[PDB]
Formats: structure tokens, sequence, C-alpha cells
């Protein structure tokens, strides 16, 4: 995803908060 959560969000669909950056089901894309 590459996008960053601020505070647990994400704008990528599908793409869960992980350590400052959003994965697909894990995936840091």
């Amino acid at each position: 995803c590459g996008e960053t959560c601020v505070g647990g969000t994400c704008n990528t669909p599908g793409c869960t908060c992980s350590k400052n950056k959003c994965t697909r089901n894990g995936l840091p894309v």
C-alpha cells in the first residue's frame, strides 16, 4: 500500500494499518 496510518487509519482500500505502513493482508504494498 505504501501509505501510512495517521492513527490506525489507512486510505488504501483493504489496507490494514501496520508499522508506519498500510498492508494488504500483511503485504506492505
